[PDB]
This record gives C-alpha cells, sequence and structure tokens, in this order.
C-alpha cells in the first residue's frame, strides 16, 4: 500500500486521493512524520499542506509529475508551523497559487515560515467564505475553532468518506495532544468537535501525525481534550 518515493512515502486513500509523508528530525522526538493531502480534480491536482523542507515538497511534486502527470492548480495549507508550511517556496518556485487562513499568513515571518500568496477567510459558524477559495472543487475548507493553534483549518473532500484534521486531531489510541506550545487549551476539546460536526459523513479522518483513522480519533482527541480544562 505505501509507495516509497526517496524520502516520503505515498498512500492511496480513494481513487483520486493520496496521503503524503515527509520526515524531520526533532530533537527530543526522532523523526517525526507529517501527512498531508493529494486530490485530483479532473484535470488537475489539488495539495493540501506541504512537507517539512522545500526539498521534499519539490519531491511531492515530483511524484505528482510521475504518477499523474496534471497540472497542480493549487495548495492549501492547514497552520503556520513547519510541518505544513515549512515548503511554501517550493511550491512557489512550481508556479503554483497557495492559499492559507488568514491568519496563518499573518504569523508566517514570525513563525519562520513564508505566507501564502492568497489568504482565506472564515464566517463565524467556520466555514470558508467561498470568494476567498475559488477553484476549490471538491476540497471544503472549515475553521473549527483554536485548538492545536489558534489558525488550524481543516478540510473535507466531497465526494468521499474523507475529511483532514491536520495537527487538531490526533488518533484513537494516542497517548497525548502532542505540541501545545502554540495551542489554545481553553477551547482545543470544542474546536475538535466542531471539526466532527461540520463533516458528519467522513468515516476515514487524516491527521498530521498517525494513520488514517475512525472517527473514534475524533472523539478520543475531544475527550483528551476535555482533561487540559
Ligand atoms: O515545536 C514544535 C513544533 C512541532 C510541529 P507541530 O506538529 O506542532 O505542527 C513539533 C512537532 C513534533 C514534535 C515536536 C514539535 N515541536
Ligand atoms: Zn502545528
Ligand atoms: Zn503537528
Amino acid at each position: 500500500g505505501d509507495q516509497r518515493f526517496g524520502d516520503l512515502v505515498f498512500r492511496q486513500l480513494a481513487p483520486n486521493v493520496w496521503q503524503h509523508t515527509s520526515y524531520l528530525d526533532m530533537p527530543g522526538f526522532g523523526a517525526v512524520a507529517s501527512n498531508g493531502l493529494i486530490v485530483r480534480d479532473g484535470g488537475r491536482v489539488l495539495v493540501v499542506d506541504t512537507a517539512w523542507t522545500d526539498d521534499q515538497t519539490a519531491q511531492i511534486l515530483n511524484w505528482i509529475k510521475q504518477e499523474i502527470n496534471l497540472p497542480v492548480a493549487l495548495a492549501v495549507v492547514t497552520h503556520a508551523h513547519q510541518d505544513k508550511m515549512g515548503g511554501m517556496d517550493a511550491l512557489h518556485a512550481a508556479g503554483i497559487a497557495t492559499y492559507a487562513n488568514a491568519l496563518s499568513n499573518q504569523l508566517a515571518p514570525q513563525e519562520g515560515m513564508v505566507a501564502a500568496q492568497h489568504s482565506l477567510t472564515f464566517a463565524a459558524n467556520g466555514w470558508v467564505e467561498p470568494a476567498t477559495a475559488p477553484n476549490f472543487g471538491p476540497l471544503k475548507v472549515f475553521y473549527p475553532g483554536p485548538g492545536h493553534t489558534s489558525d488550524n483549518i481543516t478540510v473535507g473532500i466531497d465526494g468521499t468518506d474523507i475529511a483532514f484534521g491536520g495537527c487538531l486531531i490526533k488518533d484513537s489510541k494516542a497517548k497525548s495532544l502532542g505540541n501545545l506550545g502554540d495551542a489554545d487549551t481553553e477551547h482545543y476539546a470544542a474546536s475538535a468537535r466542531a471539526f466532527g460536526a461540520a463533516f458528519p459523513k467522513a468515516s476515514m479522518i487524516v491527521m498530521s501525525h498517525s494513520a488514517p483513522d475512525s472517527r473514534a480519533a475524533i472523539t478520543h482527541t475531544a475527550r483528551m481534550a476535555d482533561k487540559l480544562r
């Protein structure tokens, strides 16, 4: 199932959906896997999250060229940490239009990230304002509230059973909520549940640091986040 391609791993999740995985040594934590998504929408490709680095992200584009061979129309990145935005320059060098939460673009410089070219804004209920996400095809972008970070966003794939929680969601057997350095501990639990409610028919929950899981990832993450209050 898993395909090793250079130093990255690619796994098909649905007929038009693949998970990309890249690795970075985090001293004190080993070599940490980070996952994003690749979606074919007709004659174009859409990317969710970069890899940790520019070189790794260029390798994602190389894999897309070889395995799909269609242009990458856009990428959306899910918050201003290295695992999700560290390869922005590689997307820009390739001429790909890039999108992030407005707050992610505001935070990017101080986080050592390069901002995306376009800013998403969100209605009061969390759904992306559609004018800020033109041509997103099946990607349904939802801001669930502050959690892993204040800017974390999530993405469902219309026409599939897949929703992507990024670093907000941990797996059903996870022991901790991971890096809380930029987290909103008061609101995390409600934000995790809001993600689940936004994508009620998603049976495959994809996330940053574990293999895809059932919706028990959502209930378990929220139940762990209850303890932070
Ligand atoms: O400061 C950090 C930031 C990250 C990236 P994150 O996953 O929070 O987006 C991290 C990831 C794994 C282990 C430790 C870490 N420390
Ligand atoms: Zn993060
Ligand atoms: Zn993470």
